[PDB]
């Protein structure tokens, strides 16, 4: 039965991890996966998290199944994070949240839901975008079309192109937007641009699907939700796939949410019963651990204050690494001018490196980046900044 | 876009929990969902589990992503549980295990894999079976056909009927078996019957798909895997969907495994690469907590010893409740004979109650059973036994 199955091509992102490990080169540097690192190059469990975990250990009396949609507090806290404490979506009860296994699981739950219960046939993703977007959607039977976004030469957001390409999108098409910290460009629309996009979408009849995985890594929790919020004031229907993987340093616990918004409470509820049916035929109900942690932290003033500070620290230090990279590149002989890098938000920078340059860095130098030239700035430290910057220079 | 969405019928199993969790009656009794309850009526976190969790809290230094297939030691530990220490399957490197979100997650991953990488079109499932089996397969695009199984008149396994029914299956078809503790009948084949079925299946060219969610609840760990091992000795290929939800009391942490077996290692490796691709487009990678627990416990001699005892205590208490049920029923002057119930294994009992009787039991008496008349014997207690038996007797 399996004799003729051919091997799958490795994951452009996840597969680097394989290589990196299997690599013996002593000074090897990993800038692949989007995982936060500290000054010492380790990915620590957050303090607020360890504390939340101690609490659960002492207070948990059962492992009894959660509901299909998971923990209620969890959904409630997510809605406030997303839409704002006294939002109308919340008061009007137009939103329903399901706790999912990571942001990926949320993306997938949305896909399965759309495919099975709506007339959606295609989803529009930016060029470039996170490679796994194609895969999740295709998996649900949806077609993926691309819209223009990035301007390589100017290293900017090509609004014109963005706008004309999206002109090919039909009413009833799903359009995927990155909440903040565009992966992999780091270029985000301004608020006016968000506002513009929000009207076109309403005028053109698209169904917005927001991929929100880096809330807090650009400017702040509330600031980062502006675009989304702009969309939320205008749209009747919305889908939000969010992740707590990065902002809580909870990568392997699979914590995310799929938020469903409709015109009214009765509608959203009916639609949501189908979303639950889709979850049930997938993984049945969500993993309690990680989401327990998040709800514990968000619902406790003290633990929360600590959390917000830890996130602020992650963010500023990435920012520090951005400036240091540019400078080091600078006085290490860079032919090119990498200063655009300072203007990107989040954990990565699109270096502008060729596929062959990345190949080489890896082969000759032990430096691991994604084929697309995406580098994980948050993987950079003062101790690895030099060797790394020499490598790059040697390949320009 | 969602205006036309129609509301999903509630889950026959999962939905009972809601009903149950909503009637304000004082002595209601939940016999629905398959969760273990102790003499006091609770589903405590196991001791071996709390212990492993403490270790984790103290020892974990990171929450960084696990590989797509999860924790290696977890998979290793699973294979031995399934196949036995020193199996050839193991020795020949014929099997690969992916850690998944529960048994449901593994059943679904197996479905997506089959549907995209093989020529499979139909899956044969017993009648009756767990109602979600249909939902899962159907969602991967596979057709579900049913084979005869239970003899309701006599309360036995209708072997010839089962065999004659399956003669309708084609080579290349997927046939699904319950490892032990058939849900919902509690009737399992004998070892000879298992052997028979194993030979046939090889001659007929079926792909065996095992759903193993109660290892340890019939007779014990090792003996509950006989059927499966009988199959594994004859077959070149097979798929195993296992769950650690019940035997570890880890319901909400979603812990299971999907094991793929092929003729050889080169072969099995190739197919596995495809199975990983299917995970990546679903949930990406699995939740660490629960599997970490299981592996810690299985890898530690002391912890293992304690766990195995907790498991035998669960099993024997159910056995006790089953005798008690039958007796009290008797002592309460029940119309029929309910002695077959003693011959069934696992957490449930196929009562023989009609739709309308289960329905009445609930409105009238607040006793909750699944519409098929399936009763959770593990939710039975010496304190709830009388009232419950009085309710049953009254509806008959
Ligand atoms: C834009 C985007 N969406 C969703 C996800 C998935 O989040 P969860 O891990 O919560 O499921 C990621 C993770 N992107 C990372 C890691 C990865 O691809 O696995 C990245 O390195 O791009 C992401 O970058
Ligand atoms: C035969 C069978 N297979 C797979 C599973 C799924 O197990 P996981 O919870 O590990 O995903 C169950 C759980 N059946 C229970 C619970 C349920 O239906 O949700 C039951 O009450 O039948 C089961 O009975």
């Amino acid at each position: 039965m399996f004799e003729n199955i051919t091997a799958a091509p490795a994951d452009p992102i996840l597969g680097l991890a394989d290589l990196f490990r299997a690599d013996e080169r002593p000074g090897k540097i990993n800038l692949g996966i989007g995982v936060y690192k500290d000054e010492t190059g380790k990915t620590p469990v957050l303090t607020s998290v360890k504390k939340a975990e101690q609490y659960l250990l002492e207070n948990e009396t059962t492992k009894n199944y959660l509901g299909i949609d998971g923990i209620p507090e969890f959904g409630r806290c997510t809605q406030e994070l997303l839409f704002g404490k006294g939002s109308a979506l919340i008061n009007d009860k137009r939103a329903r949240t399901a706790q999912t296994p990571g942001g990926t699981g949320a993306l997938r739950v949305a896909a399965d839901f759309l495919a099975k219960n709506t007339s959606v046939k295609r989803v529009w993703v930016s060029n470039p975008s996170w490679p796994n977007h194609k895969s999740v959607f295709n998996s649900a039977g949806l077609e993926v079309r691309e819209y223009a976004y990035y301007d390589a030469e100017n290293h900017t957001l090509d609004f014109d192109a963005l706008i004309n390409s999206l002109n090919e999108a039909q009413a009833g098409d799903v359009v995927l937007f990155h909440g903040c910290c565009h992966n992999p460009t780091g270029i985000d629309p301004t608020l006016e641009q968000w506002q513009t996009l929000a009207q076109l979408s309403v005028e053109k009849g698209w169904l917005p699907l927001f991929d929100f995985a880096y809330q807090g890594f650009a400017r702040g929790l509330e600031e980062d939700a502006e675009g989304l919020r702009a969309f939320a004031a205008m749209h009747k229907e919305l889908i939000v796939a969010s992740s707590y993987s990065k902002n809580f340093g909870l990568y392997n616990e699979r914590v995310g949410a799929c938020t469903l918004v409709a015109a009214d409470s009765e509608t959203v509820d009916r639609a949501f019963s189908q979303m639950k049916a889709a979850i049930r035929a997938n993984y049945s109900n969500p993993p309690a651990h990680g989401a327990s942690v998040v709800a514990t932290i968000l619902s406790n003033d003290a633990l929360r204050a600590i959390w917000e500070q830890e996130l602020t620290d992650m963010r500023q230090r990435i920012q520090r690494m951005r400036q240091l990279f540019v400078n080091t590149l600078q006085e290490k002989g860079a032919n090119r001018d990498f200063s655009f890098i300072i203007k990107q938000n989040g954990m990565f920078s699109f270096s502008g490196l060729t596929k062959e340059q990345v190949l080489r860095l890896r082969e000759e130098f032990g430096v691991y980046a994604v084929a697309s030239g995406r580098v994980n700035v948050a993987g950079m430290t003062p101790d690895n900044m030099a060797p790394l910057c020499e490598a790059i220079v040697a390949v320009l």
